[PDB]
């Protein structure tokens, strides 16, 4: 069986200097079906991803049972799998000066997306979670001696709460070229009614020069070092009536290199129907930064 | 929520030398919804679009009420809204000698292309109609200092008969280089039973090398000139029972630069259900033309 | 009328050195009508193919009725269109080492695949049926003189068995640089219970730097020529219960340039719902090889 959604915004958006008209439509096809003892089964991509979603670049396939879910093509990352990312400001999701995201090395399209198709396995029992990911360490099906990636996380309800834990390690084919890079990471979110606090603190190290690039920075002349790195941060958005407002604000303290505070403030308004105004404004406390900002409708079909 | 259409054409066709094998597939996705207190909003694309349509350059995402309509994405300029274009001609659309198209400067997938998302604001009241649209003055999101296109169309029914103007103006970001454009253009819709007329007369001014690549002729070493056109023609379709038999005439004379009258003539046999069998011949008076024609049967899904 | 279907697999692959994940998920749009005198007409593609679809190189459109089927779009060949191919091996379906495939000359995704829209006649009558297709002659729409490929095949079922032949035949624009290839085929397919059995044998002559080139060996810088060539296989598979068992083997012999016999066995279980899990090892006799090998698992939506 194939189900349709999609989805479609538009509105105006300002980059820092000009306001633009910025729209977009998408549809997602999700196909689901059970076997005779009643394992699930299923395929999702969106349309634009077609020709990623046959060769396991976009797009990802499940199976799962009473032994957890396995899933394979573009999946998320264990962490990003339990913990997900924070308040998601402006409508079209005001990432240009850091965004919404949690710095999740791992999966998904992110550090590994090369990899891909990565396989994501998680299992839950009553208020207990674990997720376990990795590539194959090969490009794919072409046997490309590569980044080995891979991650865990865990997580417990209790209540009002999940707290969890995860941690991150993406190896280095040539560590005199590239360091290896790891993260460890401690989530908590609590929800309090229509308020929903999420709250992370990571650590570990990464590579210099790509720690060097994050900031912009050209790269040094020399063999790969590890850079120690932590970073934190926070949203809070709650939700009055049709209104919902929230924010997050996330630092990057990459050591001997720079740090960045980054942040947004948004807000919604529900016209029902699937359809709401949203409108945001981001900005970080880098030397250039320009908040960017929008207003725009978002539609779910 | 998200209805599926498509269409499909195959046969052969006559390009002026040879005749070749021609033949499409295409699915359409229209999305839709009403919000609580009912206004409608929607987006659409076809499948071959699903990338462009991603970014705002392809498909269309809209939002209507007592207002009016705001549409953004691909959506075509104020006057073609409004007015739209002659007798289509062919089962291929055969547009190889100059189609079946009115000449619109803005909008849609022409002149302004390059500016999409451009936005289009419609308004009709009883019998009379508004239409206005415009680029942001950017490429999109990425503020290019640019073309700045718009254009302000209305129309009046009187019974029988549509009658309406429209104005399009391209800027130039640059005059030395590239006369900004102009056109007016004023058109005539009458229905008698089964026969459509329609009529239009644009006159304005092109900038010089524009109007020379037009009729494929190397510009001139020098500074941008604007040199004035007139553009006029006429279609005529009837159906009698299940055959249709239609055709236009078109003039495009640009002063100081080439004078070309196009035209065409085709029939349609409907086979009910969605197919029905289309073929059509359509030529210029320039010099080397060679009319093209074509054969075959068109499916709607 | 437009109808949605999909697929997806995911499991492990051995290229011959290495394994790995692979994936893919697919969805199929069919879409069909009838016209008032019962005429049907359709289309389909998948949603990776929008584009190619959209131009005839991918999908196809088609109308029947009692004279028979037209087809145009990358339409299979006749002979292909009668007996089909061998058991696919493998859940990703094996081919690495030379498939299942039969090796037909024309048609489809095959060496005529450039000439698409290529056109496939097809009629049957009780237990006779016959196939006829080309190309234009020309690359599509863009008449460039080239490949006129076109080939016929008729099948005859008696009771159990189909038995039938096809014939075809690949001009060549300059016989001094590509010799023509023409090829005749005999199949016989045979369904006995659970247990399906196909055995073909071809025979024909190819071009020879062709011929070298399909075991990968640098041409001879001379003008063209035509090597002899036979080729033939079989494969078997029987279903119990809920699993298949079944395999094939084919060799293609091209007299004066080299021999292979390539195979492959594979195994299903049914896990009902649209879900089996699906493994396979497919090798060839040639000097490098290395079996490939895969398992995992298939999904029908
Ligand atoms: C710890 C691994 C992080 C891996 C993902 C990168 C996280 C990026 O967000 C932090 C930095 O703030 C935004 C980028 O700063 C660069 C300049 O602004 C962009 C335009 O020049
Ligand atoms: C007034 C602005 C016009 C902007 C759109 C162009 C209108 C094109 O149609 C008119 C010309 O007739 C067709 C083209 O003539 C050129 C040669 O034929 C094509 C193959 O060489
Ligand atoms: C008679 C026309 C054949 C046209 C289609 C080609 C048939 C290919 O299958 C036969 C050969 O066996 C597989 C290929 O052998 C080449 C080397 O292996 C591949 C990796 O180097």
């Amino acid at each position: 069986e194939v189900k349709l959604s999609g989805d479609a915004r538009m509105g105006v958006m300002y980059n820092g200097d000009d306001w633009n008209f910025s729209s977009r439509s998408r549809v997602l096809f999700t196909m689901s079906g059970t076997t005779d003892s009643g394992l699930e089964f299923g395929a999702s991509f969106k349309a634009h991803e077609s020709v990623g979603a046959e060769t396991g670049e976009d797009g990802t396939v499940f199976l799962s049972g009473a032994f957890g879910k396995i899933e394979m093509g573009d999946a998320l990352g264990a962490s990003e799998a339990l913990f997900g990312d924070l308040y998601e400001v402006g409508y079209t999701d005001l990432d240009d000066r850091g965004g919404n995201d949690i710095p999740y090395l791992t999966g998904d399209e992110r550090l590994t997306a090369e990899d891909n198709p990565v396989l994501l396995y998680t299992y839950s029992a009553g208020a207990f979670s674990v997720a376990a990911s990795m590539s194959d360490g090969k490009v794919g099906e072409t046997s490309e001696d590569d980044a080995q990636e891979m991650a865990v996380a865990a997580a417990y309800t209790f209540g009002n709460y999940t707290v969890g834990l995860g941690y991150e390690k993406i190896d280095s084919p040539d560590t005199a070229l590239m360091a290896d890079m790891e993260q460890l990471e401690l989530a908590a979110i609590a929800k309090f009614g229509a308020t929903n606090v999420k709250a992370y603190y990571a650590d570990g190290e990464l590579d210099r020069d790509f720690a060097r690039a994050v900031f912009d920075l050209t790269p040094v002349a020399a063999a790969a070092t590890a850079v120690d790195h932590k970073a934190y941060g926070l949203s809070v958005d709650s939700t009055f009536g049709a209104t919902t407002v929230g924010g997050y604000v996330q630092v990057l303290d990459i050591d001997t290199i720079d740090d960045v505070t980054y942040y947004g403030l948004g807000a919604s308004y529900d016209l029902g129907g699937g359809a709401s105004i949203v409108g945001g404004i981001a900005d970080n406390d880098l030397p250039n930064s320009d908040m960017v900002a929008d207003l725009g409708v978002k539609f779910k079909f």
